[PDB]
DNA sequence: AATAGTTTGACTGTCAAATTATG
DNA sequence: CATAATTTGACAGTCAAACTATT
């Protein structure tokens, strides 16, 4: 049997008020307390794609370029990166991270992995392989939706 | 494999936000955010809510919702009425445009999932179902 | 002393537009 | 002229702390 709709839209509802400041919350009481979660999603473009640009992560995050320099620069200031002008086209900037921002993008990841570890609670390996289909048709459906 | 779960989660949960925002600004309601949305859904859930109890809902300080209040106040959507009992309280209310935005976002918000559950297999549903329940324990555990 | 709500000052996040340098 | 980036201007939204009013 479904879910009834009403615990459907509750739940969903709960999720989509609460997520980004519950991991907010999460990073604001680490032992790194001036980073906020939109300021993690730049650290993690970057730890995950070293020598990224300025453009790419733009793309990434789905916002205007000025928006990522302020960031860059704020991230920079605090000591989470490092610009590094490009040789061959020297309008280019490569991003990398310091050693601090290794370390903090290290501890957003333990938080992703004990909400992939929630979800999968209870649940087999063939549930967890059906639930992966599940997740790919919706963001496709998604997708396909703008 | 955690790792794309995580990269599947964060893509769908953009797409969801960019769906709304699109789907707000192309409406009849031109100034309206997101977040002003989500205000004016508690309020239209639990008429009477007062500002403390809206707060707590959305996980933002009392002074951030008093601001937000003023904002949708002014411009027709909500209204304020001091308690009778305690004079302290606010009780919030939808106005009668708050009640139609409110409404129209209940339905859009049923239909697409009703969509969405319409294209999934009987066992896609039982385990994405479980995995909803997980994630929304996940977070109420940390709250 | 306590509680519910408001106001205030500062800062972030965000985009558009004007700007600097480079191709 | 096009591209990559930056800076500026102008707004929401947010928090912490100070304040007001009421119990
Ligand atoms: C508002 C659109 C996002 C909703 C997609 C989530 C749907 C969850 C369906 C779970 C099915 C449980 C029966
Ligand atoms: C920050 C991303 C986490 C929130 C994703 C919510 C998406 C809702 C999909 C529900 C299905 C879960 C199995």
């Amino acid at each position: 049997h479904h879910m009834d709709y009403q615990r459907i839209n509750e739940y969903l509802t709960s999720i989509f008020n609460n997520v980004l400041v519950i991991e907010e919350v999460n990073l604001r009481g680490s032992r790194f307390k001036d980073i906020s979660i939109k300021e993690m999603h730049t650290i993690d473009v970057i730890g995950k794609a070293p020598d990224v640009t300025p453009s790419q992560v733009s793309k990434e995050l789905m916002v205007t370029l000025g928006t990522v320099t302020t960031s860059l620069n704020n991230l920079e200031r605090k000591g989470y990166i490092e610009r590094v002008r490009s040789e061959q086209d020297r309008r280019v900037v490569h991003l990398h991270l310091t050693k601090k921002g290794r370390l903090i993008h290290r501890l957003h990841k333990r938080f992703h992995k004990a909400m992939v570890e929630k979800i999968i609670d209870g649940m087999s390996e063939e549930e967890i392989a059906v639930m992966g289909k599940g997740l790919t048709n919706l963001y496709q459906f998604l997708e396909d939706l703008k």
